[PDB]
């Protein structure tokens, strides 16, 4: 895939959730017609997710120091991929996953 | 110890190496002292030594990243900890043993 | 530790506890934003502990009486260390653990 990750010929299962929708008084006397009146409604809950990774395991003869991704050194005003003053938890840069190096 | 590194009560015992004196052609007819006469000579060799460390694994919970030691990025006349046009080996810079982070 | 009481290397756990957030009604309308709506909420709940203390006992020859804590005999206008006619309980005064004598 362009964007990249992992293309896969049966993915994960997409999972598919809604209330189920609860009529409100329908009339006394018969007719035709769908229930139009419905309950408002909204659920909650907590879901859980795994996701059970393999590593490649790294052996490499390179003597001289890798390149490695390190957070700033310097002060700042607020710390990075963290909440700040108001709440507000901010990814401040995108972070690729190419830093080892290896013989093409 | 104050450089630091491990105090030990039984460090690892040092080893002493010398050639044998080897003596030049004593005279025809003995005489008490010592031959001061001697045929020059050094030797060569390979030595090999392992040490066999354990590592205290790491197991942290911080959500944002550490600080790692990681190599310029930007371009240098010369590669670091790695030889140079005359066939020199600099170390550019010393390298500390603290940078992940623990809680007081 | 300055305080006194028994300096621990992995002292006992502390416990943390949170409500679980419960969301207000979310609108109709998907929005990215976090759902900054939520239902007022607090619980309640009784909490036991035991600390299951060791006892070293006491083996003294010493002749005369000791010293020992002992609540004031001459009439009071409120008990101490028991409630008040508002009902406020009160400790009037604090109880160091030092009064047996030892040979240094």
């Amino acid at each position: 895939p362009l964007m990249g990750g992992f293309g896969l010929k049966h993915p994960p299962p997409q999972i598919l959730i809604k209330n189920t929708p609860v009529p409100a008084d329908p009339p006394t006397t018969f007719s035709q017609a769908k229930l139009a009146s419905f309950i408002t409604q909204y659920s909650t809950g907590q879901v859980s997710v795994e996701i059970e990774w393999e590593l490649q395991k790294e052996n490499s003869k390179r003597w001289n120091p890798e390149i490695q991704y390190t957070s700033n050194y310097y002060k700042s005003t607020n710390v990075d991929f963290a909440v700040n003053t108001e709440g507000t938890y901010s990814e401040p840069r995108p972070i690729g996953t190419r830093y080892l190096t290896r013989n093409l």
